[PDB]
Formats: C-alpha cells, structure tokens, sequence
C-alpha cells in the first residue's frame, strides 16, 4: 500500500489508545508507566493498520 498512508492511520490509532488511559501529567512526571498499564498487543508491535 502506500507508505504515507501506513503512518498517517496510525498516528490517529496511537492518538485515540494514549488518550483513553486513566494518567495526569503530575503522576506520570515523577512515577513511570507501569507496564501492564497497557495492552499486550500494544507492547509487541501488532497494530491494527499493520
């Protein structure tokens, strides 16, 4: 497919996942993302434009 609009759908993907999360920005300044925080499909590269 075409290369430009492999990255424009998932910079629209990332952007509606990183806002749904339940963290403020003065909790994730001090403390880290704990790692399960997040999905297991997010972490091992599978997308789902790819």
């Amino acid at each position: 497919s075409n290369t430009e609009e492999l990255i424009q759908n998932s910079i629209g993907f990332l952007q509606k996942t990183f806002k749904a999360l339940p963290v403020s920005f003065d909790s994730i300044r001090h403390e880290p993302l704990p790692s399960s925080m997040l999905h297991a499909s997010v972490l091992n590269f599978e997308w789902e434009p790819l």
